[PDB]
């Protein structure tokens, strides 16, 4: 039993 | 003339 | 003329 | 003159 | 038995 | 049994 | 005058 | 004037 | 005149 | 087996 | 097997 | 077997 998560990932600005 | 923006906030796991 | 903008915001996962 | 925009927010998984 | 989620991607603004 | 997630990820802004 | 609001989850 | 909002989770 | 708010998490 | 994919943006 | 895809925009 | 991706910007 391999649990696996991510972590979000929010990203940028003006470009 | 006051431009402003954001940047994109994504977030979170298993929760 | 001030302009504004955001940035979009997406979340979650199993929860 | 005001302009202003909003961004999407997708969200979820599992619950 | 391999449960997968995803994660919601809400992304953008002016553009 | 091989649970995963992912997390969001929302992103941008001007562009 | 302007009032935008924002996303949440649950 | 102006108000803008953000983005929680829970 | 101008507000804007930041993201959070929980 | 099994391939899920990543949202990008421009 | 299977195989999902990813949200893009432009 | 299992394979995932991630999210990229530009």
């Amino acid at each position: 039993g391999d649990v696996i998560e991510v972590g979000g990932a929010g990203q940028g600005g003006y470009g």
